[PDB]
């Protein structure tokens, strides 16, 4: 019986198994857009993907990710917040079994379809398991995920679900640009935090963007086809696997924009 999204192993199991699950900068939140601070001093993302390597996809049992190579600076995120560069490791989605929901942060108690994370890790620790025990050891750009239009640079990634459908399954998935999954704007809120499944460790600081993107409702209909099993095992639909909003705790939101 190891942590899920199922009735009897869901987040308000994961305490028992991860104590930081009460933590002071646990995540996501509820983003409340009129008490956040905009800060004039954060400077705009600097978001470098040009020389980005995809090498495969995952069907680890709670997500799909897609692995980049973060053997060099090829991938890398700097500015805003942040001090220093942070390199594109890996990147998933958060989503539900409905429309209504799925996303993990909402926006002034808004929910969105899903959510994407790109998960960039500190350089200066010199690999993402130094990384994560360090407070500023990740960053993660969160974007939101609306059912409208379809988007093109998503299709490559919804074309593939089919041959890693269960828990354990990997393909070859290379020449993907993460570009063309960014909205027009990087106008964004951050606050520090953690990541939002166990170890649920507090090494985040997070970058929401404030900007969604559409995707159709025939590309996350293909998400809810995956499964959380592995072959051959009764199959259960991977589908919201989100973790609900948690308190803020005097942890203060900022805004890149007024
Ligand atoms: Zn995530």
């Amino acid at each position: 019986h190891h942590w899920g999204y199922g009735k009897h192993n869901g987040p308000e199991h994961w305490h028992k198994d991860f104590p930081i699950a009460k933590g002071e900068r646990q995540s996501p939140v509820d983003i409340d857009t009129h008490t956040a601070k905009y800060d004039p001093s954060l400077k705009p993302l600097s978001v470098s993907y040009d020389q980005a390597t995809s090498l495969r996809i995952l069907n680890n049992g709670h997500a799909f990710n897609v692995e980049f190579d973060d053997s060099q600076d090829k991938a890398v995120l700097k500015g805003g917040p942040l001090d220093g560069t942070y390199r594109l490791i890996q990147f998933h989605f958060h989503w539900g079994s409905l429309d209504g929901q799925g996303s993990e942060h909402t926006v002034d108690k808004k929910k969105y379809a899903a959510e994407l994370h790109l998960v960039h890790w500190n350089t200066k620790y010199g690999d993402f398991g130094k990384a994560v025990q360090q407070p500023d050891g990740l960053a993660v750009l969160g974007i939101f995920l609306k059912v409208g239009s379809a988007k093109p640079g998503l299709q490559k990634v919804v074309d593939v679900l089919d041959s890693i459908k269960t828990k354990g399954k990997s393909a070859d998935f290379t020449n993907f640009d993460p570009r063309g999954l960014l909205p027009e704007s990087l106008d964004y809120w951050t606050y520090p935090g953690s990541l939002t499944t166990p170890p649920l460790l507090e090494c985040v600081t997070w970058i929401v963007l404030k900007e969604p993107i559409s995707v159709s409702s025939e590309q996350v209909l293909k998400f809810r086809k995956l499964n959380f099993n592995g072959e051959g095992e009764p199959e259960e639909l991977m589908v919201d696997n989100w973790r609900p909003a948690q308190p803020l705790k005097n942890r203060q939101i900022k805004a890149s924009f007024k």
